[PDB]
């Protein structure tokens, strides 16, 4: 006989601590330079593999390096960020289209059917 | 008001993207090297992020790299590295002590309690 064990938590509890180190800034090999438009610069570390796993772009771009980014809000590429190592997304109603516009731009499809969901209405 | 989101299973399609990639080796930044007292020598490319995330001793090791292990069996290091991707465990009962060990040394607390609860009965 073959046992076998699986954890139901395992995976919300290492992300739980991928959070803390890219929040430590421990492990990165990523840097995202969001440049935008008169907005102010501002850089985001990461690590590529976690990036990946949440974005085909991301995953299609990566397949210590610095990226420039154009295009999206620091302050939206923040949010999709925090998706990425959370499962979580918040926004202040009068925003959720630009965080739609971000998430169809990387392709985190769950992001945006929720926000088509909640503009519908 | 402020909207607010949380994708239940990410984490869990994550950590299944983050297992191809490792299959694929894929943006790994670490070989473990174990070789053990007459078994064969075995390499394990893997993501330092994701074994730090289920592995205190791994988070301390960390916080492309080649890693030497001494004291552990590659099968029994190979089987605590698809726990850590994949949030289950699987061995042959005449074995659950084995990887126990593996999982004692490594701190997945998880797996220990997992093995430790079986092995009594
Ligand atoms: C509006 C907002 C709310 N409420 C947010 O929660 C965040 C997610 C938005 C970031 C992007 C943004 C916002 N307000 N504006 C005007 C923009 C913006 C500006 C220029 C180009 N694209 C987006 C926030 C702060
Ligand atoms: C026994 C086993 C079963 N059934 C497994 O599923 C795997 C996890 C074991 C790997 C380690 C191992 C096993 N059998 N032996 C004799 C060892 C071993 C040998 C020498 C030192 N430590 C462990 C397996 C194959």
């Amino acid at each position: 006989r073959t046992f076998s064990y699986t954890l139901e938590d395992h995976t919300k509890q290492a992300f739980g601590i991928m959070n803390e180190l890219r929040l430590s800034q421990q492990l990165c090999d990523v840097t995202l330079q969001v440049k935008y438009q008169d907005a102010p610069a501002a850089q985001f570390m990461a690590h590529k593999v976690v990036l990946a796993s949440s974005s085909p772009v991301f995953k299609a771009m990566f397949t210590m390096e610095v990226v420039s980014i154009e295009g999206i809000h620091p302050k939206v590429m923040e949010r999709l960020i925090e998706f990425a190592y959370t499962a979580s997304i918040s926004m202040g109603e009068k925003c959720v289209l630009h965080v739609m516009n971000g998430a169809v731009m990387y392709q985190i499809d769950s992001v945006v059917r929720a926000c088509s969901d909640f503009l519908v209405q």
